[PDB]
Protein backbone atom coordinates (compact mmCIF):
# COMPACT_ATOMS: atom_id res chain seq x y z
CA UNK A 1 0.00 0.00 0.00
CA UNK A 2 0.71 4.13 -0.51
CA UNK A 3 -0.16 7.01 0.59
CA UNK A 4 -2.57 8.21 -1.46
CA UNK A 5 -2.04 11.70 -3.20
CA UNK A 6 -3.39 14.14 -1.40
CA UNK A 7 -2.77 13.11 1.84
CA UNK A 8 -0.28 13.24 4.30
CA UNK A 9 3.23 11.98 4.16
CA UNK A 10 5.85 11.59 6.55
CA UNK A 11 8.57 10.63 3.28
CA UNK A 12 8.14 10.99 -0.48
CA UNK A 13 8.81 7.25 -0.79
CA UNK A 14 5.20 6.30 0.84
CA UNK A 15 3.46 8.19 -1.54
CA UNK A 16 2.01 6.08 -5.04
CA UNK A 17 3.87 9.03 -7.21
CA UNK A 18 7.43 8.97 -4.96
CA UNK A 19 6.70 13.22 -4.08
CA UNK A 20 5.36 14.34 -1.10
CA UNK A 21 5.56 18.35 -0.90
CA UNK A 22 7.01 20.63 1.19
CA UNK A 23 3.43 21.07 2.38
CA UNK A 24 3.89 17.11 3.85
CA UNK A 25 1.01 16.00 1.40
CA UNK A 26 2.12 13.46 -2.18
CA UNK A 27 2.01 15.02 -5.27
CA UNK A 28 1.88 14.35 -8.71
CA UNK A 29 4.79 13.62 -10.81
CA UNK A 30 6.74 16.91 -11.91
CA UNK A 31 4.54 19.79 -10.03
Amino acid sequence: GCIATGSFCTLSKGCCTKNCGWNFKCNPPNQ
